[PDB]
């Protein structure tokens, strides 16, 4: 498998994309 659930970016919390990508500075948007 890959990581359980899809990855939802660990350094934000939303399903749709990777923390490498994570466009959100925790709690911001
Ligand atoms: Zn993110």
């Amino acid at each position: 498998a890959q990581q359980r659930k899809v990855i939802r970016c660990w350094a934000c919390g939303k399903e749709g994309h990777s923390a490498r990508q994570c466009r959100a500075p925790r709690r911001q948007g």
